Parts: structure tokens; sequence; C-alpha cells
């Protein structure tokens, strides 16, 4: 069951996977792990997550370890600053190169090891 919000459908998984296995599941359903591009979308996502941890489309790109969205939405460092949990991203064990929705708050995101298994959220555009 996909949920609808502002022009996109979202799949909140019932089974946990690593970040990449999650992304492949999304891709098999003509989607991607979700990007987050506004306060209203962040709010929709974290509220729907209901306090459980879900992989989202956050991952590193480039030598400098810049964050990026797997669906290729340009990542806006300034506009996204308010969406991380205070203290994140912290790159623990120098091995946290993927991101999830963790806290039920506008400040929701944590960076975690890509090989950890969590539920996940796919995002699929509706094309009229
Ligand atoms: O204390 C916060 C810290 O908790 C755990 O160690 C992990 O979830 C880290 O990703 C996170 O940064
Ligand atoms: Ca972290």
């Amino acid at each position: 069951g996909w949920k609808y919000f502002k022009g996109n459908f979202y799949y909140f998984s019932l089974i946990p996977k690593t970040w990449y296995s999650a992304e492949q599941f999304c891709v098999s359903r003509n989607s991607h792990l979700t990007s987050v591009t506004s306060e209203s979308e962040q709010e929709f996502l974290y509220k729907t997550a209901g306090g459980l941890i879900y992989w989202i489309g956050l991952t590193k790109a480039g030598m400098e370890g810049d964050w990026s969205w797997v669906d290729d939405t340009p990542f806006n460092k300034v506009q996204s600053a308010r969406f991380w949990i205070p203290g994140e991203p912290n790159n623990a064990g120098n091995n946290e190169h993927c991101g999830n929705i963790k806290a039920p708050s506008l400040q929701a995101w944590n960076d975690a090891p890509c090989d950890k298994t969590f539920l996940f959220i796919c995002k699929r555009p509706y094309v009229p």
C-alpha cells in the first residue's frame, strides 16, 4: 500500500533491509529511497514513520563526503541543515555513509552504517 503526498507515492516497508538492498527494492518498483525537499515532506515522512527508523535516500557522493540524494535531487546543505538530529551527521566509527529518519521531529535524520538493516521508504512520482 503506497501513501500519497503532494504528487508522489511513498512505500513504508514492512521488512528491514540494508540501505542498498532497500534501494534495489525501490528501483524494482520504479522508485527510489525517498528524498526530502521541504518541511512539509519531512513532516509527512516523520509523522508517518510513527517513531520507527526508516532508511531514506541520503548517501555520500564525491571525495569530500558530501551528502546527496540517490534520486538525484540536488542536495541543499543550507536548506537541509534543520532536518538532522542535533549532533548529526557525526560519522561514527568513520563508517556512516547513509542516512535514515530516526527521531519523530523535524530534526529527524541520523547518519548510520550502510550495512545496518532498517525499514525503508520508497518514493515514486505520479505521472498524470
Ligand atoms: O548518539 C548518537 C549515535 O548513536 C549511535 O551510536 C548511532 O545511531 C549513531 O549513528 C548516532 O550518531
Ligand atoms: Ca550518526
